[PDB]
DNA sequence: CGCTAGTCGACA
DNA sequence: TCGACTAGCG
């Protein structure tokens, strides 16, 4: 996500209850609560054994939901996105590097530090929420599985009106354009809530508090679509935004050297990577519920082209989109592991 | 001041 | 995988 964005922004945060949405919906970033029921079995999980943990946690939290008349909709992340299908691999290795050192460790007499490299060797796969979904729908609580990042499933959600709020620990949701975002919940209901009109109480943001410009800030600042030139964070990307009135942000970007008195030559491998990161954040393949379509999580705009927007997720018959969104069609095999429907239940 | 990239803790 | 917390470097 974005770093340290939170604590910039802490001036527009809020502690709420859950209790509040009584009688609404909020989509949930199911993932956050996966890792860390995860965590209760990290050596289970490496050494194969069988374990189910981190499903009873997530029903803790869902329990916790509906028990406050909250209709949750649980949200699950997808494909990779192309232009991090790199990015990602990468990670494949180094979570394997981890699980290397515990097994070594455990065998030396400490049994205390190897375990601790076990909770970031922890894979969340698939099949894992799967069970997870098993669980839910049980209860009656509906799941979507996102066609890429849950990030955008779930801003789009809250967009179009499906959902009232989302509970999340990730911070560059906020990037994607959400309303109101629930981070830190804990068990029982206690978060700390981020409305997106509140953006405007922090003096930090200044004229910098309209999703636009908010969005571009968090890009300059280093998100995972484009890091940020070395030195630039939120501070300064802020400071960029905050003074430079021009509404061509790409000409504005050729002059960072300009507006922090600094000195950087901006290289042509950034400037297209900006303009990718930004078609990313607004136009990511996300899924419609209701029509049953895929859809760019906005609409486009006249000076985008779609057919070069591959990074940003690549289409697929509906139907197929449909199987997938409904967690019945393997996210890597393409192949159908469950026969669930949502219209005969 | 603020960045950064560094480590370190998350659960129980 | 993330975010929070710090040590030093503009
Ligand atoms: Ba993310
Ligand atoms: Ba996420
Ligand atoms: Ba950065
Ligand atoms: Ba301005």
């Amino acid at each position: 996500g974005i770093q340290g964005l939170l604590q910039f922004i802490k001036e527009a945060s809020e502690p709420i209850h859950v209790r509040k949405y009584k009688g609404q919906v909020v989509a949930v970033d199911t993932y956050c609560w996966l890792h860390k029921g995860a965590i209760a079995c990290a050596e289970k999980l490496a050494k194969g054994e069988p374990t189910d943990r981190y499903v009873g946690f997530c029903m803790k939290f869902v329990n916790m939901l509906l028990s406050h008349g909250i209709k949750p909709i649980l949200v699950f992340d997808g494909c990779t996105l192309p232009s991090k299908k790199e990015v990602e691999r990468s990670r494949r290795e180094r979570r394997q590097a981890n699980l290397l050192k515990g097994k070594q460790l455990l065998r030396e007499g400490k049994v205390s530090e190897a375990r601790e490299c076990f909770t970031r060797s922890i894979n969340i796969t698939h099949a894992m929420a799967h069970k997870v979904i098993k669980a839910a729908r049980s209860q009656g609580v509906d799941c979507l599985v996102a066609p890429y990042e849950a990030d955008a499933q779930l801003a789009y959600l809250n967009k179009a009106g499906i959902v009232q709020a989302i509970i999340t620990e990730d911070s560059d949701l906020l990037a994607f354009g959400c309303k109101k975002v629930i981070l830190k919940m804990d068990q029982f209901g206690n978060g700390l809530e981020i409305d997106q009109a509140r953006l405007g109480m922090c003096r930090q943001l200044g004229d910098v508090f309209t999703e636009e410009k908010f969005r571009y800030m968090c890009i300059l600042s280093g998100c995972d679509y484009l890091s940020s030139l070395r030195g630039i964070g939120l501070a300064k990307a802020c400071k960029v935004l905050r003074l430079a009135n021009n509404p061509d942000i790409v000409k504005v970007i050729k002059k960072i050297g300009h507006y922090l008195k600094m000195n950087i030559t901006v290289p042509e491998d950034y400037i297209n990577g900006f303009i990718r990161a930004n078609n990313t954040f607004l136009y990511q393949l996300v899924f419609d519920p209701i029509k049953r379509k895929l859809i760019p999580l906005n609409a486009y705009e006249d000076d985008v082209d779609p057919e070069t927007l591959s990074y940003a997720g690549q289409y697929v018959d509906d139907s197929i989109a449909l199987q997938i969104a409904l967690g019945n069609k393997d996210i890597n095999t393409f192949e159908q592991i469950d026969d669930y429907n949502p219209d005969t239940a």
